[PDB]
């Protein structure tokens, strides 16, 4: 009669947001532990709908014995896919996603990351856990009466903007759309590329990725930057040339850099590879740096994020069994 | 001829900014990174002043050596150690304390940041090469309320980047000053109210007989589980041994603590090669939802800057026969 | 038709060995990594055999749900943690021990080595850029003494790598060997003895009713100061409480524990974003001269295919109504 | 009268070994905590002798003041001496130092690296440290009858030998004066570098740096190894072709390094560089492989060899004030 939900890879928070937002849907919940991959796929038998996520391992196999299985639906509770072999679904069900949004988990983290980089908070920890209360290398600059660069005015931009300007930094911003009512309310200025290069002490990436973007940051560009900037990147991978921020580190151009996403960051994030070689030699010298700072997509984490990604969750499967169209279906080719 | 200026414990910055603002003045500088104890303090032969920092051992026999060498001046950069009564007028004494407000408060905010949203932890997850986020979910400060306990400068500073953030936020203070509250957007409650509603708790007080331990087992039974405190000003203000329990009944969600109640046997020292003594602090380093980090919150280039500016407008007072503004008086 | 299998707990080439060997037996192999608990329990449903590890927690609720799904056979890889009185005989128990000898002696050189030689220091300061080696200062082993308490295979191993060391080895046990010491080059003497000779100790002998803590604070006030002591045999050899007195005294110099008395409640999971309950194991992890490690002694790749063999041959045995040989019985 | 010693650098251990073993010697000794560099140099005045070490600072101006001041001689109580401006001494006073040699620390050093790396402890350490006992991925090998390819059969390598034979590991070695009577007394077998590489499941470096073992491990020789050889270098750092070291551990040749010399440690050894760049890429790449392990020129570093140091630098300075020849200067050019 209801609908059956079979959910893998569900931590406690999960499946607390789930039995309480769902509490309204009408579906009949069973929450699995395990990831789902070729082992665990003959679990989906009976069930009508498989709720995923970022560590499963979705190929094939997997997908061939969901299908046999009868499965609908495959609804993925976030923004990637990459784990699943699109190519093997042939329309035997339908797959859903949860776009990213989350703008206040972003700007907060971007404010964590430069301050993280320009305080070195980091390697203090790693000091102080080995016993080592030793300040000496780690000093950093006072972000009052610097000035930040934003690319990028849109909510994520703006939430960033109206922080930093409550540190008293001065603010100048680049968008191709730029709202100069916001400007005005906030207290920012609109500025060329240039002008935000040659000003700025702290930059930050919060634009989309389109061809003039790609590799906004590269080797040009970080010549126009002051030396020692505070260059961010929550935004996405492919706005920095990595190659190009190797040899501008280097040259001491970049001052610190803190990166959320990385340009192909599909072949290593949120996996362990402690224990394996990586194969990107950019990425192997990048994590060598004392003054970069790389973490794993993980601007979006916070349990309102996560409760809004549970909701989202619910609705696509309703959407789903009431025939509505999937905004958040991911195309199959 | 030249007055003679021996430093100890130069970190970032100290040489550059003292020999840029002490030029034309007839200084001669020795700048050395050792720590100013009993074992260095022979050192000090032939100099006019002496210029240590908040962890040297400045004991009895150390004050002796000096006095017996001459010195004239000893001025302490960042401090609160000296043996005070052992001088004995035989020379001068200087503190000048490491006030840098805004470098503090910004400090405070990483701090909330990186225990909130495990940056620091991310970090060596990272770096093995390990990029698994679980177990790394923070969260949001928009919309939750923050516990500011001390509105002077630094406090003011913090309230306005956390009303930034959209923070609510609430104050304790004996001094309160609506204007600023009406001006930055806050409210002036009891520590009851506080310790009731507040998601995140930041001590920026001074320490008293009143405040001393006023963070404890009692007030943080009044918490909200899950509550985010730090402290980035006196470790006196929080009983050390309460938090760790707190910790493991997890009424504290975490905490980053850049003072320490004992940290004079600690801070501003490599200690990876010894053990550490203090069976507290060695508890608290082991817990996942603990950073300490030694009081570093003033160490920002302009902090430095300004600090070495009165420290050598001090010594330039000495010799030039003005009172030294931040002498320690004797008697 | 097919005999069908679960697994929990699947690390480093468990399920490669486990098909391998497992060839030619219509075994179907189902391969988790997660754990074995009341709530991965129901995982069982429809198999015929769990197989798990030491870590899993096989409570009387975890049992009652294989029971109910009609499991025949527990076997438990590397274990000594299943309740079993709950079992009341609704299915068969099997303990597979991680007996590996030349893993395990091996595995305490390198720990002797590695505390001795600070070479676990040396490696997080070279990742972050730190090229320094103060404090790093080691011994040589040459014409030491090592003290090895217990001479089975496991010290029998050990002893002869120490030998070729060219260290001096006296050792304990109760059932002495005379023959192998002749052989070896060592000499059997009695804890009294072993104690204040030692400049190296190793355990390597059961938890008996005599054992049990038989390092404590009367044993280790008999030890030389900055004696390195290394413990691969069990947890409950050591007074955990006592050794961290010891470690703060100075009186051990440094040591590396693969085993912990309460290892329970911690080993082979990540436990690091979640507070570590237990103040005296939270206490030795923050002292610079403690290494420890998770059980791992045994853990290599012929190790493993051992453990494998034995555990798949305790499979065939029952579904060919032989006795199994590592069955824990019951009544 | 007495010959006057300053010490720089001296830590409780190295004053302890001095004030007992110079208790024959006639010298009058001070101790200073600091280093030598130019703000220190002037305390040289009114001594014969200059101790120094490692970390030091020793450049011309350093020098000058300590020729002013009538030094005439520095003992360096190290093997290095990069840190020193030989050129502008100009003879002014003598330098020396203390050649390497305990033996027994550095054999032991080698197997500690090679049980470090095989047996992943100080992955575990870090793991552990931080409330992680998971142990997936800390997988090792058995070393008993496997085979170690031993490059050189001096004293160090015949030590290493011996103890590996107490693993009972089979052992092969190269070196160009085999000795049949130690192969015969040790257990091991001499074969060719061909029959080394080809055949052994970890190799140890222990011979001299000529011509013909510069980069000897390179490109060429590890397509000979196994693939998973574990390979440690205790020896000199040019034995290894550091580039060609990076692609084998990429393919996946070598299994795992451990490294406590390396081509080009002049610039980063004995440094704490943890607040700033590193510069040279091939170093920053190696830094990020999971099994890498580099260490800092330690192997010599026990209570015995450094007591046997303070002997050789009492010794040195006899025999400067003696007039002797000094088997351990360091020419000036």
């Amino acid at each position: 009669q209801k609908t059956k939900i079979i959910f893998f890879d569900i931590k406690d928070y999960d499946k607390e947001f789930f039995k309480k937002y769902g509490a309204d849907y009408n579906f009949e919940m069973t929450f699995l532990k395990v990831r789902l991959t070729e082992e665990t796929a003959n679990l989906t038998k009976g069930y009508d709908v498989v709720c995923g996520f970022a560590n499963d391992n979705i190929n094939k196999e997997t997908i061939d014995i969901m299908a046999e299985n009868g499965i609908k639906l495959l609804a993925m509770r976030c923004a990637g896919f990459n784990n699943v072999s699109l190519k093997d679904v042939n329309e035997r069900f339908k797959v859903v996603r949860v776009p990213a949004y989350s703008p206040h988990a972003i700007a907060e983290y971007t404010v964590g990351l430069i301050l993280a980089v320009n305080r070195k908070i980091n390697k203090a920890y790693v000091r102080t856990r080995e016993g080592n209360f030793s300040i000496n290398g780690l000093m950093g600059i006072d972000l009052y009466e610097k000035t930040a660069g934003i690319i990028g005015t849109g909510k994520i931009g703006q939430i960033l903007i109206k922080i930093l300007r409550g540190f008293d930094m001065k603010v100048i911003a680049y968008d191709l759309f730029p709202n100069q009512k916001v400007a005005d309310e906030l207290g920012f200025e609109y500025v060329s590329l240039d002008e935000l290069y040659a000003n700025s002490d702290i930059i930050s990436l919060n634009c989309p990725l389109t061809k003039d973007t790609k590799y906004m940051i590269n080797r040009r560009s970080m010549l126009k930057m002051k030396d020692g900037v505070i260059l961010v990147n929550t935004g996405r991978g492919m706005l920095i040339d990595s190659a190009d921020l190797v040899e501008a580190l280097k040259d001491k151009k970049i001052g610190a850099v803190a990166l959320d996403v990385y340009e192909e960051e599909e072949n290593y994030f949120f996996e362990d590879k402690s224990t394996q070689v990586i194969e990107d030699d950019i990425l192997g010298r990048l994590l060598s740096f004392y003054n970069v700072l790389i973490t794993s997509h993980q601007a979006y984490f916070t349990k309102e994020a996560v409760g809004a990604i549970t909701v989202t969750t619910l609705n696509n499967i309703k959407d789903f069994v009431e025939g509505r169209p999937l905004v958040n279906e991911v195309p199959q080719n």
